[PDB]
DNA sequence: CATTAGA
DNA sequence: TCTAATGA
């Protein structure tokens, strides 16, 4: 946690730019398992050898540790650094909606700057498009204060179109945080669950109405089950515009509500620690479902939710606030 | 780890 | 169809 620390971290840069940089997949695989262990490891490590003892850990890293360890650096991780080529694509990357491959095109063409992605916004596709439109917009975080007046709106257009309609919005938001970086609804219906065919309309109304009062304003992608855009709150009576934010509303079939909802809702830890913890209590938690385990080694059979609580008493737990879901 | 875009 | 990018 701070025993190892440059340690996996030089680690995990290393790995970041086999990947993005280069397209080896395997020595990114590898930078990583071997910080993913230096990492577990109780103790300072003092040398190469040290961690060489490590699975996962080869002549190769060791080597690198002993620099870094004799020395506070590594050459690699300065000439990788200074590197305006992998600089580059680092960069272009951060466009929503430019994925490493399409950052090394990119720079091959030679677009290196966001202005040089201007010049060019046809080599573009829309994602990549509005991803360069609202660049600024995109990198700020959501005032809670906001996120307030942004739940605000949805939760009445959705109860205004049909009032069956049950949201809520997940995420850190959810879980007291001061700010979020952007918006998640989660949504149902109880006309729709595991069996019941679908309704498309379902998912299509709702947005539909949020873009009809200029809620969203843009679509990153909408399918008849998760809708990704661009929403921005009124602005108000001039001098102040609001920035434009991204948000993602995903239909969900009443009878998994909950279970995605407390998913969705984190944190990571708290999931995971509660997750570890059905699997004593004899159950299996995941994203959508809560099933008894059974001896034979596993088992089936999705128990029945009615919210968050029945998650929590079948694991026999003390409802936590969303709060405190913080691990 | 699954859902959309695109080509 | 596959392959990318998001989320998470
Ligand atoms: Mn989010
Ligand atoms: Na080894
Ligand atoms: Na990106």
């Amino acid at each position: 946690e701070t025993l190892n620390g440059g340690i996996t971290d030089m680690l995990t840069e290393l790995a970041n730019f086999e990947k993005n940089v280069s397209q080896a997949i395997h020595k990114y695989n590898a930078y990583r398992k071997a910080a993913s262990v230096i990492a577990k490891y109780p103790h300072k490590i003092k040398s190469g050898a040290e961690a060489k003892k490590l699975p996962g850990v080869g002549t190769k890293i060791a080597e690198k540790i002993d620099e870094f360890l004799a020395t506070g650096k590594l050459r690699k991780l300065e000439k990788i650094r200074q590197d305006d080529t992998s600089s580059s694509i680092n960069f272009l990357t951060r466009v929503s909606g430019i994925g490493p491959s399409a950052a090394r095109k990119f720079v091959d063409e030679g677009i290196k700057t966001l202005e040089d992605l201007r010049k060019n916004e046809d080599k573009l596709n829309h994602h990549q498009r509005i991803g360069l439109k609202y660049f600024g917009d995109f990198e700020k975080r959501i005032p809670r204060e906001e996120m307030l007046q942004m739940q605000d709106i949805v939760l009445n257009e959705v109860k205004k179109v049909d009032s069956e309609y049950i949201a809520t919005v997940c995420g850190s938001f959810r879980r007291g945080a001061e700010s979020s970086g952007d918006m998640d609804v989660l949504l149902t219906h109880p006309s729709f669950t595991s069996e019941s065919t679908k309704q498309p309309k379902l998912l299509h109304q709702v947005v539909e109405q949020l873009q009809k009062v200029h809620f969203i304003t843009d679509t990153l992608s909408k399918g008849e089950t998760k809708f990704m855009g661009v929403c921005q709150l009124p602005s108000k009576n001039d001098e102040k515009e609001y920035p434009h934010r991204r948000i993602d509303i995903r239909l969900i079939p009443k009878d998994q509500y909950y279970c995605g909802v407390l998913y969705f809702t984190g944190s990571d830890i708290f999931n995971k620690n509660m997750r570890a913890h059905a699997l004593e209590k004899g159950f299996t938690i995941n994203e959508y479902t809560i099933r008894p385990l059974g001896v034979t080694g596993v088992a089936g059979e999705p128990l029945p939710v009615d919210s968050e609580k029945d998650i929590f008493d079948y694991i026999q737990w003390k409802y936590r606030e969303p709060k405190d879901r913080s691990e």
